[PDB]
C-alpha cells in the first residue's frame, strides 16, 4: 500500500487539476465534468508478453501503456482530461514502480492527463488503464457516418511501430539512428489529440489504428455500410520506416503492423484543404465507394 | 471481435439508459453525467487465483467482478450510472463467455449499471471493471472526517465471505443449507448503496472493507488522525456465519477476512437513530477516541 502513496499520489500527475474535484485517496474519484460537454470514456489493458515484452524498461512501458490507451480519445475527437491505472504486479519492486512512475509522469504531463485513481493487485504483469475526456454533444467521431466519395486518409506514417517491434524483439538489428525513431513510436507515440479536434466536424467517421491499417479500416466499412479502397501506390515509407525496410516488408508492415496510433479517417473533398492546413502530416491513402469491405487495389486499379 | 458484439454490445446491460449518449460500438463510449453531480470513478482488478478460483463457473464470477467494484460507489454514497469491462482471456470460449455476459446482465440489472464498453485481450484470465456514479458535491462520503466520539459502525454482518472462501476453495464442507447463504456472500454480494445515500450528511468518514475490517478502519484511523476502537463483544457472528463458525474461527473471520463489501463508517452519535432506522443490519462495533491507530478491545477493555 506504502508504495502507492510513494510512488502514485506523490506523482507529478496526480497533483491538484482543473476539473478534478478528488484525486487519489478514497473509494472513487470525484470529478467534475465541464458543464455543456460529454465525458469520453475508454480503458485498455496491456499484457505481459502481449503488448510489451517482459523483461522491460518500466518508464518506457508507463508511457507506452498511457499513450495507446489516452489514444481512443483522440479516435474520438476529445480533448484530454483524466485516466485511471489499475496495475497487478508479480512482486513490488521498489526500483521498477519508481520508474514506472517516472514515465507515466513524462507521458500524462505530454497528455495533459491528470493521474486521479487506480487499483493495484498481485498476479501475473497487466495493466489497465481508463482514460476520460471531454467532446461538444453532436461533435465526437464516430465510426457510422462514411459516404461514397469520402476520401480515406490517415494522420500519419503507418508501420513505423510494426519495424520498432522487430528491433524491440531483437528479430532484427539496425544501427543506433535508425533504431531511435522506431522505438520512439513504440514506447512513446504521440496520441493525435490536435488531429482529433481540428476532424471535429469535418471528418465523417474516424478511429485510431491499433490491430492494423485494413483490419481497423474494416469498422467503418461495417459501421457505415460502404466500402473502403486502400491505394497500395498511396502508402509511401516514411524516413524512419525506410531506414529499416525496404519494398514488400515496408508495406506488410503499413497494411498489417498495426500499433500505429495514428488517426484514419473518411474525409469529404471540401475539406482536404483545411486538414492538409492543420495537420501536415496527414496523407490521403484511398477513398470511400458504395458497397461493402476493405479493399487492396494496386497502381493499376487490380485488388490484392 | 464478433464474440463481443454477441455477448456483450447484445447484453441486456448494453441496451440504451440514461446519461448514456453513445454505449459500445467505437473508440470510446460517451456519458452525459447529470449537471450538478460530481462523477465517482472506480477501477478494480480481478486475477484468476487471486480474487476468484481457476476452473470457476463464469456465470457467478461476473456477478462477483461486478459487485465486489460496485461496491466502491456505495463506499463514497455515490448512486450507480455505468461501467466498463476490461477481459483478458486466455482462450475465447463461446460457452465462457455466453455464461459470463449472462451473469454480467443479472448483477448489473441489480445494480442499476449500464455496461458502456470495455476491451478485450488475450493473456492469464484477469478482467478490470471501472464503475461509474453521481454525487452532489460535498455530499461524498469521504475518510478524514471522523472525530473522536464518533461511534464505528459497520452495514451488515462481516466474516461471512471469508467462511465461504473455505468452502469455494473446498478446504471446508458444510451442509447445503449452510453453504448457499455465504456462497451468495462471495459470488453475489450486494453493494450497499442504500447504505451510501442514506449516509449523506450524517457519516463522518466510511469506505468498503474489501481487504479487512482491521486492515480498513487503518484508512480512516489514519486519514483522520484518530484512533479507532474495535470492541470484540461487539463482533457477533450472523446466523449464516455461524452455521459454519464458531468462537474464535468465526471471529478471525469477521477481523481478517476482508471480501466483506459492507461500509465500515464513522458516525455522530445524533444519527444513530436515523441510521438504524433506514438500515437496520447496521451494527455499532466500537468508537473512535483521540490518538492514532486501530486497536481491539476484549470485554473488560483490555488490547488484544
Ligand atoms: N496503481 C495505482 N495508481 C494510481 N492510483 C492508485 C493505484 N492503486 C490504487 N490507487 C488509488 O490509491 C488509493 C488506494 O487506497 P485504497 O484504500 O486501497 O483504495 P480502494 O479503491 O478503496 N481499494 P479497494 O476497494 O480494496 O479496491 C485509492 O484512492 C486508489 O484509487
Ligand atoms: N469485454 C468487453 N465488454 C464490453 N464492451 C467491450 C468489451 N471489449 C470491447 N468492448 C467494446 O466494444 C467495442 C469493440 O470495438 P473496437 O473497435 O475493438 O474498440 P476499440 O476501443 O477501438 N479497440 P482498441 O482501440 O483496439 O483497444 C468498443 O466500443 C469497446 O468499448
Ligand atoms: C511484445 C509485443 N508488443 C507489441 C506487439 C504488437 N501487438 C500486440 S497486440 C496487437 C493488436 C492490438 O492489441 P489487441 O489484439 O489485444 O487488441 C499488436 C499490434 C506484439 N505482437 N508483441
Ligand atoms: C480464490 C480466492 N478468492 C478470494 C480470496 C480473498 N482475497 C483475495 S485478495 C483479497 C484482499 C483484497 O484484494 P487486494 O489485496 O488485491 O486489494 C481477499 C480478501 C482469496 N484469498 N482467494
Ligand atoms: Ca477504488
Ligand atoms: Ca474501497
Ligand atoms: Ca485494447
Ligand atoms: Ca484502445
Ligand atoms: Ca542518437
Ligand atoms: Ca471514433
Ligand atoms: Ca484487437
Ligand atoms: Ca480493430
Ligand atoms: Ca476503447
Ligand atoms: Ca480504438
Ligand atoms: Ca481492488
Ligand atoms: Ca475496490
Ligand atoms: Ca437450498
Ligand atoms: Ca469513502
Ligand atoms: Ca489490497
Ligand atoms: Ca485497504
Amino acid at each position: 500500500f506504502e508504495l502507492i502513496r510513494r510512488f502514485f499520489a506523490a506523482a507529478a500527475c496526480a497533483a491538484p487539476a482543473a476539473d478534478v474535484a478528488l484525486g487519489i485517496g478514497d473509494d472513487c474519484a470525484l470529478l467534475a465534468p465541464p458543464a455543456g460537454e460529454q465525458l469520453a470514456v475508454s480503458t485498455d489493458t496491456l499484457v505481459e508478453g502481449v503488448h510489451f515484452p517482459a523483461g522491460c524498461d518500466p518508464f518506457l512501458l508507463a508511457q507506452r501503456a498511457l499513450a495507446v490507451s489516452a489514444s481512443d480519445l483522440a479516435a474520438m475527437g476529445a480533448a484530454p482530461l483524466a485516466f485511471t491505472l489499475a496495475l497487478t504486479l508479480p512482486q513490488a519492486d521498489a526500483e521498477w514502480l519508481q520508474g514506472f512512475a517516472r514515465g507515466l509522469d513524462a507521458m500524462a504531463r505530454q497528455c495533459g492527463l491528470a493521474l486521479v485513481g487506480g487499483d493495484t493487485t498481485r498476479g501475473p504483469l497487466s495493466m489497465t488503464l481508463t482514460v476520460f475526456g471531454r467532446v461538444p454533444a453532436g461533435q465526437a467521431l464516430t465510426r457510422a457516418g462514411a459516404r461514397p466519395g469520402d476520401l480515406l486518409c490517415v494522420g500519419g506514417p503507418l508501420g513505423e511501430a510494426g519495424a520498432a517491434l522487430e528491433l524491440v524483439l531483437e528479430r532484427r538489428s539496425a544501427p543506433a539512428e535508425v533504431a531511435e525513431p522506431l522505438l520512439a513510436r513504440y514506447w512513446t507515440p504521440a496520441p493525435q489529440f490536435g488531429l482529433g479536434l481540428a476532424l471535429r466536424g469535418k471528418a465523417s467517421a474516424a478511429l485510431d489504428i491499433s490491430d492494423g491499417l485494413l483490419a481497423d479500416c474494416g469498422h467503418i466499412a461495417r459501421a457505415s455500410g460502404v466500402a473502403l479502397l486502400v491505394e497500395c501506390q498511396r502508402l509511401q515509407a516514411s524516413a524512419a520506416l525506410s531506414g529499416l525496410l525496404a519494398g514488400e516488408e515496408a508495406l506488410r508492415q503499413q497494411l498489417a503492423a498495426g500499433d500505429d496510433y495514428v488517426l484514419v479517417f473518411t474525409l469529404p473533398p471540401e475539406y482536404l484543404g483545411e486538414i492538409r492546413a492543420a495537420w501536415p502530416a496527414m496523407a490521403v491513402i484511398g477513398r470511400v465507394e458504395a458497397g461493402q469491405g476493405v479493399h487492396l487495389l494496386d497502381a493499376d486499379g487490380k485488388e490484392l
